[PDB]
């Protein structure tokens, strides 16, 4: 509402899931993966308050937190797509960047990438498909 | 911007004094008002990072702070603008109305009237024309 | 959705009458006057098709229609609430200020001033409250 | 900027070309292509009159004109990216997928994929860096 929201890079399987809210700040962003993204889950900002939202994906992979300093916000999303054994099509690796530094890869980058790098705008939220793993991932902007 | 922009209510004496950026959430007011309104400060929230804007406008007057709780967010703002001594046109009064509470009126409601209610959107900031006092008056919104 | 949406000014009477849809610009207002505001009608654009919004209101008193040519929008309107008869409060008067020209006064300026002076942004579409008259008004915008 | 800008895909030489303000509508795409993109050309609508922006690149390869039909807008972009004679990154390929078609691939699908799928959008306008061919490419988009 008043976001420009893009996706879905990945497959069909899965279960999807959506914010409720109206997020005007993501803080905080917890990634599991190991041979593809395992799960997300990430933390954003209404009228004052924080809100979890999450987590979408299984227990698999390991952790990874991107918890964002006061002034600091993602600048470009990257990742890939593609099979992991009996799954035709999901998130394989994705990767934050902020204006301060990267974070990841995660997972393995293979398949097909994508790559969002955003020019004026701000990045607030994230939705997608998932299961066990994440099948499919999108986001939500602000304009600047 | 990203912002609605509405303005000016009042005069065109005095410093235009404006913001920069996209605030995402106004935290505090601080306003002086006796006769009219003589100062204006607000604190606002931008990528995770608290600032300060104003003061702007003189010292005189009693002073009154707003402090937003989380959840808490302006819905209506009303004043009025007219003659004060020499100049020919200011603010006069404001009162800021919340989903929680009415805060004021500040100043004499002496002029003529003017209101904002704000059926969809989140004022985050302000902007204005300021000397000794508040000459003119504007507000910032984001779609919710 | 992505837009600001302000109101009410005006009066507890009538029925709500709103839009759903996205409108990107405002082509039309088609507004019917006497003593009071009687009636809205207004045409706006979506991915390049127009559609008829209205009319809302009775078909007493005049007509006047307010068409945009390319390059035109509007930077103002104001208007006036307040007693007509027996109504306790509904729009008296509404005024059109393009960055070409000014359409109105229609109605009769009596009662409570109103005023919203866009500095950054687009107003695309309206709102209200309707019976015979035109009880209560309201505005949608788009940041610029 | 009202308006979200994805961007840039590409490489860092030519020379950046742009629009101001902010388009509601894209109308028609005239693009030239080859081995690569050569040059863009679109038209647009603001405040309800039609502007030309580009043609930006330069005269090489075969040209195509996509017209949007009303009630017709992008629903994704695709694209590639890599190097062609004496130009280390550059667009090698676009495609641009309405609710009605698809246009193109223009140009070689060689070198690296990317990919906009918009869910809730529009896109609206276009920019990019450019010489004798298309260095880098962006995307402007309004919230729906």
């Amino acid at each position: 509402s008043g976001l420009v929201k893009l996706g879905l890079w990945g497959g069909n399987e899965g279960t999807l899931q959506d914010i409720d809210g109206h997020p005007t700040r993501l803080t905080k962003i917890v990634i599991r993966s190991a041979h593809a993204i395992d799960a997300l889950q990430f933390d954003y900002v209404e009228d004052g308050k924080t809100f979890a939202a999450g987590q979408w994906g299984g227990n698999g992979g390991k952790s990874d937190t991107i918890e964002f300093q006061p002034g600091e916000y993602l600048i470009a999303i990257k990742g890939t797509t593609g099979a992991l054994g009996a799954v035709t099509n999901l998130v394989r690796s994705l990767t934050f960047i902020s204006n301060m530094r990267t974070y990841g890869p995660f997972g393995l980058e293979h398949g097909t990438p994508f790559s969002v790098p955003v020019a004026s705008g701000r990045i607030v939220a994230f939705y997608g498909r998932f299961g066990s793993l994440v099948d499919a991932f999108g986001i939500y902007l602000m304009p600047y």
